[PDB]
This record gives structure tokens, C-alpha cells and sequence, in this order.
């Protein structure tokens, strides 16, 4: 019950853990779409395949869906498939000649008038967010092109047009994206494109949605609506990208099935040092709520084209694990990168190294101390189950969970041993790929039996733990099953 | 306590702490050697000026020494001067290197440091405990008050860390040098181990090398570099170091200003009570009076929500011993020695007020010193009328909980 | 937790607990030997009938045995029968007495106990651990399931208490006998030591002699006697004993009714969580599965505010192991053995439900036994629809937190 | 931090403490009034002389006041003098022939009509509490003569007379005292006699009042008023005698300077087993509030005429200490008893024995955990001071306190070592005699100096601790002085 105290007992020469808890999400692109590249990516350490719907067509992502499924079947594994929406955007219009040279100290005008959409100049151009005039006060800032161009609003010239000062010299081109830092953007949760994309994901049976630009709890339910009745079991992981998402994180977590800390997106509007703190907050909040949380963007970026990443990047990845992250994400590194297998292998190695220094008992003790008394049964059973692991120095857990609820609930309390989930659902096997320290074994109930006495499923989990070398004769194994409200401290034969 | 539970209570839109605890060490080079550039550094947040004795001549470093003192005197502040030795010198990564502790150049350079009254030594490439004794005897009797801070550069320094910490006056964690033979992931962990051990031992720890290296020739650092600095603070670092960014860099002031900004932001998130409670719980009972006095004083801060501490300490020993227990308020050290003011610049959360015992009084009742400490705490806006201030003085064996008038 | 902090939360005008945890042992004599007088005792709160073999003949005690079984059968309950030996026999108070563990009469009386199927022995004047083995071999192989409860009567019993507790199945604290050679004030302390040690060992402890002695010939006890009983409960006694008050007394029922009243009132004040937390904190980590299971089960009671526990235990070992951790709710033991029902009458906070495995089923899935336990807990009004009930069963290695229908 | 855990480490053969913390109050009567009997009583273990103003005249108690002061001066000690008020009472009237034979099942009538005061019979008699008709409902009980005669009210016969059933056979005589269990008695805080007696106590300079029959917080201030301006420094110890006092204990403690648990008085109206619990509550509440609490009445009663007390009585005394009592009281045992020196000696021995088994750290930890944060300075300094004792295994404390406030405040947190109080006031030396674990040293400020640097007073305390053999060269001594807001861990030379 102290990371500091745990640090004192550590030695960087002692062998690393016999299991890696943290999970790796790789983005699939030109470098990784083929079956063999995926087979290499899985073997490297991929648990979840991310599809970026900012780019590519339905036919393109269809082959991704196909290839992942074939590479999963050929290696005898279950791989989660994630759909990352493009999301709603605020962009500039077009320009005459393509460019707009913005000199420092110059005055320019931004308008929501659609007549200027096709004919923008350096003096006056279009921004497609109709509510820009009522959202932005004078004194506020407009960021254009990944926050490189910074304009300051001086005054409302009319109903649609704002007078601005160019604060720094930078050239912009056609349809560059804009940000309104410190302004409340009221764009709909899902774009017209999203609605079409989300329906494709449901029709193809995606395991989860990484929902872009989530700003309030109301929006989480809008994505739910957009998924329809046939996708009620698809997880919604909400991407926090601006101050709104940070400000409303409590109610958003409550509605979401999980959170993605998108540091790159956040760092456009918020200073980088505050985003680092926002990361700490968001991860800890998710750990308390039992929901999966992903540390995403700018993870090991230099390795996209270099054989090895910078020392600071490695540090960043380890501290993601130290923060308490369920998952670490890779974007361009696996999508457009030169070292797809290599970047995943090293990230896996960094997670494992951090995990070997991490003190899980701190997580267990903190989360348990925060729980309101009286606890509900499911909460009591899972926390006690993890307590028993520490109490008896058990070497594995077996959780029987159909939906994944109690598997996640157990994982929350952070035992210092592998969790084996035995489940009657393949969707569950896949969706648990974003929860740390859990590995799933599928039990075909319609083939093998209803297993009402639970004997077979428990036996299946114990065998898996024996096969991976977690337990042996004489070891204790904490079994928790049916929610799930029952616990045994089993002696492994 | 926990960091986790504290993280839940936080908002990034809240105002940051009204004081910065972590200290900034700047390497002095061509782009920062002039008195006007040093004034820029001091105002930007430099607490310690470092001289890299791998490069340059005694005359070049004499200029550094002279200009630092001139710059500090003009701004009415006290700045530490550090001498970073060249050391003994290709690397062997599963072999134990038995090169001499200090080179012939080192023994000469170290004598130069004594003559020029440096505050501290950054002794390079320390592998064992006896090697600290070599730096000690090389500094002679005239430099026995100079702090020896050990640079951990290889596995040997890590493996023997406990004996090295005991002999030294502090530790420098040179990530880059460690990275040559030890994988980067293991260096991140070694950093935690080394920093945590130094906190328990109550000895200054410096997080050095590859801090904001991109900012040497770029106006802003990479996002990963920012996090590295913040996490250095979160680990429990007393100090953060800038090498090439201030010595040969293009933005000497901006980098120091930004490192200051990151440290303060990280500190605003940091739960000081975790440090206090952890370090308290590791203490053998029975305690020694001075240890018990200092830990109780910090406990009294948390229990009464005191907004400042005042520590009377000539040597700075009890000033360091108080900072060890990490109160969530500023510490003000009232000292009769100017070298202590400078030497405390590597200890976090402490600010020094010089009291001229030669031209005021010995202050046996200690009233004038304490009042001077409170007035500085009023001056910086830490405390106002109605606030509590925990005063610890003389091993400093007396505690007062004082109501600010 | 604390008793102190709990004391602040209390009001004497609040209703008392809906169950009595402490158990009452009654000595059977002339004024209570008849089946109608024993029915009076059982209804008044007798859990254990004691036979003093210092007086009386085998035929007299045979009547006691017969009448107790008849009385219990008519009231549909299970009552324990205890055989308190005469022992070896002036006293020496700084000298170690090496009289034989059991006398010739004892060996004969103990064989009588086996033949008549007594539940437990109160072995008199136990001084060492080997003396327990003497009682064991005297009881033979046919009485190997009979509990040996040791009477601590002199300093030797106190000095060797740790080895005696380990060998025995429980301890009797005979204040009066201790008082002969040990000052009364030191006996009060010895009582605490002995009772606390027995709680940690998870073995029954009886507070005996001079309990309500005034009530033998008076309608009410002295105020000091009342407090003595209450403080016996507060100390952590499983049982409280009546000697002459029920055997030769004038108010056999009233005294038992009053002892019951005092125990319940004391229990209403008692903080069970202090016992749970203290006894938990003394456990060596790693734990054994059965120990961890039982302690977790009680922890689950406190965390979910379960109103009852159901323990499946043939021998009663896990029933005792659960009661060891002192939940603030009733424990219900479902057992296939009638001797266990009787033997659990010296363990606090446990009530037994007999399950006839010969004329119902073995119940491998254990469903019928658990349901029988819940139904009794419903019957006594401990739990209703919506309440939680912690079920521990098979070393009993499986825990369930069940919602009552 | 567990009495249970502490019990495990105990051995009844290990030598007892080097100091007795608990304080003994002896009642002075026919057996103890003379100087030599008091000199024997002090040497036996008396700290406070109790004067019972239920009996005796002003001239009688005057000699007590005198003799105590002479016996104190002759032994070089400071002895506290306590005035115990008679209090307001509800009594029956007189009877014809002196007796009234009350047979079970009989009907009788109680009236508040003053015409029946001098001529009572078995059928109808007087009770002097005018508000009896409005206070007592039918179904309630009237206790007469130490609760031996029990009447049950059947009905209101008229405005002044109640019909009653005699529930048990018992003969009563003239002016026997009555109790109304479960009824709210609204008699004034102080009787006419009390007002005269309290003024005598102020004029003679008594250290404290044991105020009888305290039922509410308002009443505590009435005694204060009755003491006048010249007695504002006289402690008010409130005697809790019925359910009202128990029900209102929180506000009564807040106003009082301390509490007396009068078990005998309480046990008249409340079942004995509930009074035992009431004792636990009241003592613990006082310990938290920092006020002295006395366990009184029926302490070692059989020793009034027997050479040795019953085993249960010894047990009762020890458990008084275990409960957390500051003081243990003696009534008839020292007043009218045959063994005045003997009863005090044994009580002292029992307290010391209990103290040797008691775990003070439990008291320290519990009380400290309950303190609201932020603490005030005085609270912080004293608790830290006691913490330092445990932290450094110090062997004595020195508290510089003029009024006694910080001495009491330190004593509250229960260090496992003697507290030495250095004070500029003799009244303070005396009044601290009811606070456990504290011994006072008088420092004549007008004679020796104002000691603004505190050096002399601290030196005086340390010497006393050395003289009593508490500390020696090498030992740590925790000094706390000026309220008092300063602490030193001093190395004893
Ligand atoms: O914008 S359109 O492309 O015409 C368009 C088409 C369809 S579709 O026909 O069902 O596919 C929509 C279905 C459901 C919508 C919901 S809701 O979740 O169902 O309540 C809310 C909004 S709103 O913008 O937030 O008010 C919608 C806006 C626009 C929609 C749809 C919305
Ligand atoms: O009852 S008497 O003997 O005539 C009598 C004589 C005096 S004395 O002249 O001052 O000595 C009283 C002084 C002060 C009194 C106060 S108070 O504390 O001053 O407010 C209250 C009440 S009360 O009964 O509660 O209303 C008093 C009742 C009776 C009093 C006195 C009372
Ligand atoms: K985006
Ligand atoms: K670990
Ligand atoms: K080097
Ligand atoms: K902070
Ligand atoms: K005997
Ligand atoms: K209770
Ligand atoms: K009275
Ligand atoms: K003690």
C-alpha cells in the first residue's frame, strides 16, 4: 500500500512478470491490412484492431474486417474489432489559388456566410460552423490547421462575420480544420457520415465504437440511438478531445462503456502539461468506475519511420501503465509505419517492464477504500475475491462471466495475478480485449452443455492457467462464478 | 491518502499552486555565460548554475563563476554554483569497470572548485561507496562543507545505490548515460527506484539528461518530453536539469520558463501527503528527537492547515529534514550562512532567507530570525493575518504553531 | 473501529439485539434435577447442563443425564451435557504442584461419561499441556469426539496457558479457584488475558465461579455482580456459568433469566467489529484457504450489512471458525450430526439446525441444507425478503452472498 | 491499537507501573475527620476530600475544611476539597403512628394536597412534588424508599390525587424519598438549602462542586449563577442520577467541568445492567470531551465493615479504570467505615493493577481519530506532544499550565508516561487532582520570577520527574508550554 514503498524493494535486474496485463490497440492501414501482416501483428502483441473512419471507404474497411477475422481463426485467437468514427468537424472553406498567406499583425475576417465557401482569400474566408458568431466572444481564439494558425477575435462585425487579428505568421490551404479552445461547441454527437458508418459497423458486427469528439453525457446516448436495436451490445468508448469532455467526464463515464484519452486532440486546445494531468484524472476516474480506459495518440510516433523510439516516448508509454491504463494505442505506427511488428513488440516490452515495477495492491486498496458501504453483492464478491488472492498468495483467478460484467468488475480491483475468464459468448471474449489483466476462454454451451453445476467451465479455466504455466499442483486459484455472486478458493491438482 | 483518490478530486481549470517546489538546474555555456543572459535565466527560474568541466578551461569557468555571482547580486537573490566533473573515460555493459574514481584532471578541477568556493560537486561515473571517499579526500579539508552529489551512469551505480546514497550528499539520475548499456524501459524504472530511495534517505535527487532536448533548437518541445518532466516531478524529484538547452541552446529563457510551468502544473496534481505518510510509516520506532520533531511539524501542517513553515537552520540539515516529509505548503528557511541559502537550492519546497548574525545579533531567544521568516512568508503572500505558521527551530528540537498577526 | 468510539454512538433506550450470542451454562443439582425444573432452565436460557462430579453418585448423575435428554426432547431443542471432574486434591501458592493429572476416580468417571455419551469434559486443575493428553487417553478411542475443556485453577495453568490452549478444545476461567493463591485484582486481568487468547485461538472460553452468587438465596444480585457478568461478555467470553445458583439455589429460573438479560444488554453495547478487526490483523499472510474463507465471509457481512450467516459444517469446526471472527449478526449452523448441535452450545453467536441425512438425502449439491438454514433464519425473524445472507460451506471452502426470497 | 491485542502480550507476574494514573476521592465522615485520620488517608491514596451536604452542619464541614488543609500542609501536599450538594428531592409526608403497611394488590391514593402532609395513612398520603399530577401518566410507576415500594398509577382521581395499585408488600415510614422512573422531573437545579451551602463553599474556597441531580444543560448554568462572581473558577462536576441526565449528557458535558456517574442513584430508576452500559457511554464521552469523569457509589461497599471486599467489587473497580475513568469514589467506606486507610490502599492497588493491563495507545488513537480537521492549535500541539511520547518512547511529560486547561488537554490523549504539570496557581494544583495521570508542581511566580523564558519552570518539572524516578540521564522528556502552543523533546541530563 504505497508505490513509493514498493519502489524501494525493486531491482531492475529481477525477471519480469509471467504475464502482460496491459492491452495493445493497433490501427490497421496500408502497412498492415494483409493477412500475414496481421498474423505478425497479433503474434507481436495486438489485442484490438482499430479501423479509422476518418479515411478509407466501406470496401477498404470491409477487407480489414475480413482479414482480421481470418488471421484470428488461423492462430486460434479472438481479436476485437473497433470502429473509430470520423466525428463532427469545423473546417475552413476553399481559397483562391489554394493558399492564404497570414502575416502577423494583419487583420482578417471570418464569416459563416456560405457564399464565401468557394472563394476565400487572406482577408476574408469561410468557417462551416453556423453557430460561430454566438459561441465566440471577443478576446477568444480561433485555431486553424492543427492549431498552427492562431487568430484572436477583436469584434463582431455583423451577424455572421468576425473581425480577427493574425497573432502569428503561417500559410493555410483548402478546408483546414479549426478548433475553438475555451468555447462550447454544440455540434451534434454524430455526423451524417457517422450515421452511415455506424450502421455498417453494426451490420458487420464490430465489437466496439471509439466515438469521436464526445462533449456531454447526452451525446453518449445519441451514438447508442444511432447503433439501433441490433447493436445494443456494442461497447461505446468515448473519445475525450476538448475541455467539454474533460469538464463533463463524470457523467460521460457513467453513460459510456469506456474512455479514450486522445492526448493529441486534447493538446491542440489545452496546454500539453495540463493534458498530462488530464490523463492522470481520466484514467483514475475510469479505474474507480470499472470501465476500460485507453491511452491513445502520440505513443511511439518516432518509430513510425525510425527503428527505435526516443527515450521520452518509452517513458510516456510506461507512465501510461503507471497511471493505470487498461490499453495503450498505436495510430500511424502500425497503419502507415515502417516497423509494424517491431513497434508492437517494444510497446509490449515497455508495458511488461512498467507492470513489473507497478504495485497492484495500491490500486486494490485505493479503489476498495472508496466503495460506499453497504456494498452491493456483486461488488462485495469481486473485491473479496481479489482480497483472497492477496490473502492467500494465489497464482490465478477464474471468473465465469457471460457478458463480461463480473470479469471487468474483478479486473477493477487489480489482483497481482492473471485473471482467466470463462464465457459462453465469443463477443465477450473479444470485447474483454480492452480490459487489462484478463484473458478469455470460450466455452461452447450449445455444444458441451448448460453446465449448471459450473464444474466443466471452472475446469476449462484452470486448465488454461496450467497451460500458460500460471498454476500447478499445490497452488491456490480463486474461482468466482454465478451476475456472479459465489467464490471458492480452489486447490489446484 | 493515495495518488489515485487525489486524482479524482482534481480539475485542470483550477488555479495552480502559489509556489513552485521543484528546483531547476541550468548548465552554463556560450549562449548563457554573460551576466545579462544569467539574469534572464534567474528570472526564468534558474536555482542552480551548472558548469560542465568536460569542456572549457579554468579561465572560462572562472567567467561563469564571476558572472553568476554578479547576476545574482544585482537581482538580490542567492544562486548555487555546481561543478560537474569530466570523470574517468566506449562502454562495457555486463562488465564491472574498475577505472579510478577521479581522474588527474578531476583532482585538479576539484581543487579549483574549492579555491573558487563552489557549493556542490556533481561527481561523474560513481560506481561504489569508496569512490565517494575519493571525491571527499580530493576536495581536502578546506572544502569539507561542499556537497558531493553522485552521478549514476552505469549498472554498478544502480546495484550499489544504497551504499552510494549513504556516503553521498545526494544523487543525480543521468538517464542518457544509463541508456547506453541499460534498456530505456529499465532506466524509467531505475529512475523511480533511485528517486524514491533518495526521498526516504532525505537526500536531494536530480533528474538529469534528455529533459527537453528538442527545445535546444525548436521553440517548443515534443509532447512526450513534457510528460517526462511532469513524471519526473511525480516520481519525487527535488530537481530537474537542463544541459544543452541552456548551454548551447537557442531559447535559453523559454525552455527554463516552460520547465518551471510544467513543474508547477505537475505539483498542482501531486499529492504531498502520500510522500509524508509513506516516509513516516517507514521510520523505526523509537525515533530520534530531531526526526520526530520534523515529522510532527509537517503533520501539524496537515492537521491545522498551516499555510507556511519557518525552519531555523544554520547548516540546512533540518531544512532538508523537514522538506523530506513533504508538507503541502512552502518551507521558509532562516539561516545565518549564505552558503546554506545556495546549497538549499537543490532541495524542493524550501526558500531561504539570509539573516546577518554579524551585523544584527546572535538572536539567542531566536525571535528576530523567526519574525524575519514570517515577514518573508507574508511578503510572498503565503500567509496573512489569521493563518497558522509552523515554526521549527533549536538538531532543531523545538516546535511552535504560531498565529500570524 | 474501537469500543470507545462505539460507546459514543449508543443509547440505553434503544431496543436490544434480536438475538443473544453469549451462552449460559447451568449446574444441575437437587433443586433442578427434575424434568420440569430442567424445562424451566431451558426456557430460561440454559444451553449447557453441567454435572459436578465432586459430589453425587453415578446413579445420581445418570438421572441428570436422562432427565436433560427427556426435557430437551419435549421442548424440541438440543442441550449439551457437561461432565466436570472432581480432580486431584489445602493449596500451595508459589509452589508447583505435581499431583497426577487425573485421579483414579476421574478415570472411572470419565469412562462413565463416554458410556453415557457426554458432549464435553470440564477437566479440573489443569497445570500443563501433557495433562491434557492424560485426559485424552483416559477417555479412550470411543470418546475421541468429546471436547476437553480445561479448568485454569492455579498459577501453573496461567503460566503455561499457551500450550494448554493448543492441546485443549477450550478453557474455563475459574475465578474463585484462582483467587485462593492469586490476588483478586490479578485474577480480573488473568481473565482478560485468558479470554482474549481463546478468541484468537478460536476456542470456546467459559467465565465461571462467583458469577451471581448472591442470587442463590436472594431474589436479586448485587449491582457489582451484574457488572461482573456484563464485563465477562465485554471481555469476549463465549459462555457464562452458574454453579450453586441453579444447583442448590432458591431461584433457579430467575437467575438464568437475569443472566440472559445482562448478556443481551452487554452484547447490545459490544462492538463486534473490534473483535473481527483485531483477530484479522493478527493472522499470518499467506493465510490458509479455510481461514481466509471464514474471515472473508464475516467481512462480507459487515460490507453488505447481511442480517444472517448460514454455515454448513458436520463437525462444527467451520461454525466455530466463523464465530471466531465475530459478525454483528446471527450465525446459523446446518449440521448432519446431533452431537455438533449440542457441542456448539459453548460457542457464541451460533444456533444449530439439525439436518437428517439418513432420512432425507446426502444433499451433494447442498441446496436442501442451505435452504433449511435460511428458513430457520426466516423463522426467527433474522432475515426477510430483500435481505442478504452469507452462506459458507464445502474445510468449508465456498462462499455465497445470497438474496433472501 | 487494540486492547484485545494488548491482552495477548500481558503477564500477571510482570511488575506493575511506576506510577498510578487514576485518582481517589474519599468521603470524610465520623471515621476520618480528625487530622491524623486524614494524614493516614492521604498517605493511603486520597487526592480529593468529598464533603456530603446531605448530612452535617456548616460548623461540622468547617472542621473538615480546616483539618484537610492542615493535613495537606503537614505532608507537603495539595489536596482538593469537594462540596457535594444535597440537591432537590421528592419525598412522602408523615404518617400516623410512623408506619404505613403497604400490602400487595391493595389500592392507595397519593396526593399533592399539603393538608395531608402531617396526617398520612396507608390509604392516602402526601408527596411534596406539586407537579406530580401533570408529570405522571396512568401506567407509570412511583418508587418510594430507595425504590423498594413500587406503586403503579391507575388513574387521575382529581386535580391533585392519583389512584394507585400496590405492586409489592413493604412497610414505609416518615418522609421517605420517592423516584419517578421514566418521568421528566422539572424541579429547580438547586434547592433553597443548596443556595446557602454553595455560598458557604465559595466563602471557604472549595475547589469543586459535585452538583446533584443534574437533568439538563440549562441547570449547569444555574449552579454557576448560584456560585456568584467570586466562584467562577470553581469546577462544576455534574452528577447524572436519572434518565434525563443520561438523555441530555452531550449538552451537559459541554456546559459542565466534568461528570459523576452515580450508579447507585441511577440504579434506583434504571435496571442495573443498563446502568453498566450508561457508565461505558458517559465515561467514553467525557474522555473525548477532555473533561474529568468520576465513577462513584457502590465501589467497595462490603469493605465498610469487612476487612476485605467481594471479588465482584474488585472487578467493578478495575473495570471503572478500564472504562476510562479519571476518578474512583468512596462514600461510606471512608466516611462511616471501619477500614478507612485499608479501603483506599486496596482501591489504589486495584487501579494500579488495572492500569498495568490497560493499553493507553487505544485511548490515544481513538480520541485522535475522532478530532475534526482542521484542528485548532491547542488541540494540535497537545495531541502531537503525546504522539511524540509514543514516537520516541519518552518517559515523562512536562506541561506548563496556569489554569490547568492544557494539562487536562494533554491528559486526554493518554500518554503511557506520567504528566508533570508546572503551575503558578495552587487552586490549579488542587483542581487537577481529579484528572488522571497528572501530578502538579507549584511555582511561586511572585516569589521566584515571571519566568518569561520558561527555563525555571521546565527545570522544576524535570527535577520532580527525576525525584520520583521517572526519568534519568539519557531519557527523553516531552515539554509543552505557552494557552500552550509550544513543544520540545528534551534530553534529560
Ligand atoms: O440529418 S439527417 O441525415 O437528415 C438524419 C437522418 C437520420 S436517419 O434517417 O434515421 O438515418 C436520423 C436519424 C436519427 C436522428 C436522431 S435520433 O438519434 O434518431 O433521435 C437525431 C438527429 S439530430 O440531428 O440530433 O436532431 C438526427 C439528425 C439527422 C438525422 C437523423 C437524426
Ligand atoms: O427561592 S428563594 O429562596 O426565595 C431564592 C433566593 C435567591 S437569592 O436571594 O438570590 O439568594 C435566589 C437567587 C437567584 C435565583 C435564581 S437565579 O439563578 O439568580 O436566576 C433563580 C431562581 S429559580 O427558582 O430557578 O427561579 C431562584 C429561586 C429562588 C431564589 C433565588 C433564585
Ligand atoms: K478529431
Ligand atoms: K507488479
Ligand atoms: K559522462
Ligand atoms: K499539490
Ligand atoms: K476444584
Ligand atoms: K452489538
Ligand atoms: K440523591
Ligand atoms: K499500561
Amino acid at each position: 500500500m504505497s508505490q513509493l514503498a514498493h519502489n524501494l524493494t525493486l531491482s531492475i535486474f529481477d525477471p519480469v512478470a509471467n504475464y502482460r496485463a496491459a492491452r495493445i490497440i493497433c490501427t490497421i492501414g496500408p502497412s498492415t491490412q494483409s493477412v500475414e501482416a496481421l498474423k505478425g501483428l497479433i503474434q507481436s502483441g495486438m489485442s484490438v484492431a482499430r479501423m479509422n473512419f476518418s479515411h478509407g471507404s466501406h470496401e477498404y474497411h470491409q477487407t480489414t474486417i475480413n482479414n482480421v477475422r481470418q488471421a484470428a481463426a488461423e492462430l486460434g485467437v479472438n481479436i476485437a474489432i473497433a470502429l473509430d468514427t470520423k466525428g463532427p468537424e469545423i473546417r475552413t472553406g476553399q481559397f483562391v489559388g489554394g493558399d492564404a498567406v497570414m502575416e502577423r499583425g494583419a487583420t482578417c475576417y471570418v464569416t459563416t456566410d456560405p457564399a464565401f465557401a468557394d472563394k476565400g482569400t487572406k482577408d476574408k474566408f469561410y468557417i462551416d460552423y453556423q453557430n460561430l458568431s454566438k459561441v465566440v466572444r471577443p478576446g477568444n481564439y480561433i485555431y486553424i490547421d492543427d492549431g498552427i494558425l492562431i487568430l484572436q477575435v477583436q469584434s463582431h462585425e455583423d451577424e455572421q462575420t468576425l473581425e480577427c487579428t493574425v497573432t502569428n505568421s503561417h500559410t493555410i490551404s483548402d478546408r483546414r480544420g479549426v478548433n475553438l479552445p475555451g468555447c462550447d461547441v454544440d455540434l451534434p454527437a454524430v455526423s451524417a457520415k457517422d450515421r452511415v458508418d455506424l450502421q455498417f459497423g453494426v451490420e458487420q458486427g464490430v465489437d466496439m465504437i471509439f466515438a469521436s469528439f464526445i462533449r456531454s453525457a447526452e451525446q453518449v446516448g445519441d451514438v447508442r440511438k444511432a447503433l439501433g436495436p441490433k447493436g445494443r451490445d456494442i461497447m461505446i468508448i468515448c473519445k475525450i478531445e476538448n475541455h467539454q469532455g474533460v469538464q463533463n467526464i463524470d457523467s460521460i463515464i457513467e453513460e459510456s462503456d469506456g474512455i479514450m484519452v486522445a492526448r493529441g486532440d486534447l493538446g491542440v486546445e489545452i496546454p500539453a502539461e495540463k493534458v498530462v494531468v488530464a490523463q492522470k484524472i481520466l484514467i483514475s476516474k475510469c479505474n474507480v468506475a470499472g470501465k476500460p480506459v485507453i491511452c491513445a495518440t502520440q505513443m511511439l510516433e518516432s518509430m513510425t519511420y525510425n527503428p527505435r523510439p526516443t527515450r521520452a516516448e518509452v517513458s510516456d508509454v510506461a507512465n501510461a501503465v503507471f497511471n493505470g491504463a487498461d490499453c495503450v494505442m498505436l495510430s500511424g505506427e502500425t497503419a502507415k509505419g515502417k516497423y509494424p511488428n517491431e513497434v508492437v513488440q517494444y510497446m509490449a516490452r515497455i508495458c511488461l517492464e512498467a507492470q513489473s515495477a507497478l504495485n497492484e495492491y495500491v490500486f486494490f486498496n485505493s479503489i476498495k477504500k472508496l466503495q460506499h458501504i453497504p456494498m452491493s453483492a456483486d461488488e462485495a464478491v469481486c473485491s473479496s475475491a481479489v482480497n483472497s488472492v492477496y490473502e492467500t498468495k494465489a497464482k490465478a483467478m477464474v471468473v465465469l462471466s457471460n457478458t463480461g460484467r463480473s470479469a471487468r468488475l474483478v479486473a477493477k480491483y487489480r489482483p497481482n495475478c492473471p485473471i482467466v475468464c470463462v464465457t459462453t459468448r465469443l463477443q465477450t471474449c473479444r470485447q474483454l480485449n480492452i480490459t487489462q489483466g484478463v484473458e478469455s476462454v470460450f466455452f461452447d454451451a450449445d455444444k458441451l452443455g448448460h453446465d449448471e453445476g459450473k464444474e466443466h467451465r471452472v475446469a476449462a479455466g484452470v486448465e488454461f492457467a496450467k497451460s500458460k504455466g500460471y498454476v500447478q499442483t499445490g497452488d491456490y486459484c480463486v474461482v468466482i462464478h454465478a451476475y456472479a455472486n459465489q467464490t471458492r478458493i480452489l486447490l489446484v491438482e
